[PDB]
Formats: C-alpha cells, sequence, structure tokens
C-alpha cells in the first residue's frame, strides 16, 4: 500500500493515508475522513489541485495543468494515482498564480 502524507498547516493539514495503486488520492483520502477540495472531479478543473513534492503518481488523465505546472509539481488529485509514497501538499490551486 502506498502511504500519502498530506499537508497543508493552513486549512490546518498534516494527515498520512494510505492509497493503492489503483485508488485515486482523493478517495482514498475521503474513505480515510480527509476533506479535500474538489468540484469537477475529472481532471478538467483545478479545484482540486495538489503538488507533489515527494514520490511520482500517474495522473494522465489530467486535461487542465500545462507543461509548465506540470514542472513544478503540481497534480489534480481527483485524477492521480500513485505510484510510490508520495508528499503532497494540498490546497494547492492558489499557489498556481
Ligand atoms: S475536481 Fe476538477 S480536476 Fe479535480
Amino acid at each position: 500500500m502506498y502511504k500519502i502524507q498530506l499537508v497543508n498547516q493552513k486549512e490546518g493539514i498534516d494527515v498520512t493515508i494510505q492509497c493503492a495503486g489503483d485508488q485515486y488520492i482523493l478517495d482514498a483520502a475521503e474513505e480515510q475522513g480527509v476533506d479535500l477540495p474538489y468540484s469537477c472531479r475529472a481532471g478538467a478543473c483545478s479545484t482540486c489541485a495538489g503538488k507533489l513534492v515527494k514520490g511520482s503518481v500517474n495522473q494522465s488523465d489530467q486535461s487542465f495543468l500545462d507543461e509548465d505546472q506540470i514542472s513544478k509539481g503540481f497534480i489534480l488529485t481527483c485524477v492521480a494515482y500513485p505510484t510510490s509514497d508520495c508528499v503532497i501538499q494540498t490546497h494547492q490551486e492558489e499557489a498556481l498564480y
């Protein structure tokens, strides 16, 4: 099982969840009592944006983030599958601009 540390601080947040390789980060968080932001749940907006600061994901369904944003670690948590243990900063839409 992958271990996913979810951090913000503002928003209050520092909690670790587990996530299977076939489960999206957002869904796993919700199953374990963590309320993360979302709207479309379809990879077509930035509501659920996070930043991957350690580890790897496959978020290839994402259709909203550009190459610079991807290079900076931004992810859409509603369509991200972990491929390793990860540290993800939550509520990162506000950090895009
Ligand atoms: S909630 Fe719209 S991309 Fe995740």
